[PDB]
């Protein structure tokens, strides 16, 4: 059902290596809806190539637009399984510290802070 369940560790590593070769300025991001989530819709895809200069605040705005949310729908994003300490960090810096061993950066979204 989840990305890590659909693709082998070998397959995920090789896909991150191809993104380094073909899209060297992009961060490879996996974005999934929390398995408990009732309110927010599912995304149209799972794997996102994010420009490495955007900060987490801008990436939250990007995901809100992709989900076509309105002003008063709540949205919380986990990175590497936990809350973001800051939304001001460039995603290139977030990637270096929070990347998975497969080389993806894993994010999960919910309408509650309580995941
Ligand atoms: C055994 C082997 O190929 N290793 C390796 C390690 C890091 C990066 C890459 N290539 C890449 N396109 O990111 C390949
Ligand atoms: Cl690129």
């Amino acid at each position: 059902k989840t990305f890590k369940q659909r693709r082998t560790f070998e397959q995920r590593v090789e896909d991150v290596r191809l993104i380094r070769e073909q899209h060297p300025t992009k961060i490879p991001v996996i974005i999934e809806r929390y398995k408990g989530e009732k309110q927010l819709p599912v995304l149209d895809k799972t794997k996102f190539l994010v420009p490495d200069h955007v900060n987490m605040s801008e990436l939250i705005k990007i995901i809100r637009r992709r989900l076509q949310l309105n002003a008063n729908q709540a949205f919380f994003l986990l990175v590497n399984g936990h809350s973001m300490v800051s939304v001001s960090t460039p995603i290139s810096e977030v990637y270096e510290s929070e990347k998975d061993e497969d080389g993806f950066l894993y994010m999960v979204y919910a309408s509650q802070e309580t995941f």
